[PDB]
RNA sequence: UCCAGUA
RNA sequence: GGAACACUAUACUACUGGAUAAUCAAAGACAAAUCUGCCCGAAGGGUUUGAGAACAUACCCAUUGCACUCCGGGUAUGCAGAGGUGGCAGCCUCCGGUGGGUUAAAACCCAACGUUCUCAACAAUAGUGA
């Protein structure tokens, strides 16, 4: 179900967090207002970003129309996030 | 190994 | 440069070029100034070396991973940041290579940025100066 936050994975793992971070803003913007992008270069966590917009409607539109997007000449992997965000949660 | 310049 | 005040000389360290006559030369930040705020100490002042750790950058092996506290392994590299007396924050100035503005071109201006912590060793000798 539709959420405030999208996951992206399958991201190119060779880009430095702060590029990645300006880029996905860039290219996520044109979407609606959005509060933070988290980005970690773990183990764990590489690969993969989340984007959290102010408005649920955002995050649908651009799910939808960015979906396998060319990202660094790698596909985008959007979807939602299984769960709230903490600014999101502590906010409403 | 020595010598100068520079720091 | 020469390491707990300052200068000089010596030892000594790094860069560059040279062979006893040792060329000529390139090169180069502690220059100016001594700021504001809060905080800690019995005392505020390291251009040394090393060992750990973290961080950053290259590649290599793994990794398709649903997080919101940094955090897989490995080889190589880091030897440029400086002054303003401790720490954090800010401001001023310098040095550096980037990005803009301005120019015929330079200046000049603007901006963001620059390796940190812990431990251990060393911080000499001569002269001079209070
Ligand atoms: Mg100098
Ligand atoms: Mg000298
Ligand atoms: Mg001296
Ligand atoms: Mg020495
Ligand atoms: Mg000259
Ligand atoms: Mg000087
Ligand atoms: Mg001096
Ligand atoms: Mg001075
Ligand atoms: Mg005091
Ligand atoms: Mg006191
Ligand atoms: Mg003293
Ligand atoms: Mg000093
Ligand atoms: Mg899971
Ligand atoms: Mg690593
Ligand atoms: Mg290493
Ligand atoms: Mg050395
Ligand atoms: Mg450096
Ligand atoms: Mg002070
Ligand atoms: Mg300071
Ligand atoms: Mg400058
Ligand atoms: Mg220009
Ligand atoms: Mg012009
Ligand atoms: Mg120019
Ligand atoms: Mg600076
Ligand atoms: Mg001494």
């Amino acid at each position: 179900r539709p959420n405030h936050t999208i996951y992206i994975n399958n991201l190119n793992e060779k880009i430095k967090k702060d590029e990645l971070k300006k880029s996905l803003h860039a290219i996520f913007s044109r979407f609606g207002q959005i509060l933070d992008i988290l980005v970690s270069r773990s183990l764990k966590m590489r690969g993969q970003a989340f984007v959290i917009f102010k408005e649920v409607s955002s995050a649908t539109n651009a799910l939808r129309s960015m979906q396998g997007f060319p990202f660094y000449d790698k596909p985008m992997r959007i979807q939602y996030a299984k769960t709230d965000s903490d600014i999101i949660a502590k906010m409403k």
